[PDB]
């Protein structure tokens, strides 16, 4: 017999870090881990924007230049 019950590439539905405990905040919090894609912080809705011309403004999402990445005790 065998089984064929495997996620291939992990399971972005029901792992949630495959359950992690140990250190709560003591090795990064849930909020340190910045978006890869962040909304454009140079742009800020033009003074020239008109929501009756085009609708509500959104920024583009761009790559985070600063992306904290590896948490460390510092």
């Amino acid at each position: 017999s065998k089984k064929i019950k495997d996620p291939d590439a992990a399971k972005p539905e029901d792992w949630d870090e495959r359950a992690k405990i140990d250190d709560p905040t003591d090795s990064k919090p849930e909020d340190w881990d910045k978006p890869e894609h962040i909304p454009d912080p140079d742009a800020k809705k033009p003074e020239d924007w008109d929501e009756e011309m085009d609708g509500e403004w959104e920024p583009p999402v761009i790559q985070n230049p600063e992306y904290k990445g590896e948490w460390k005790p510092r």
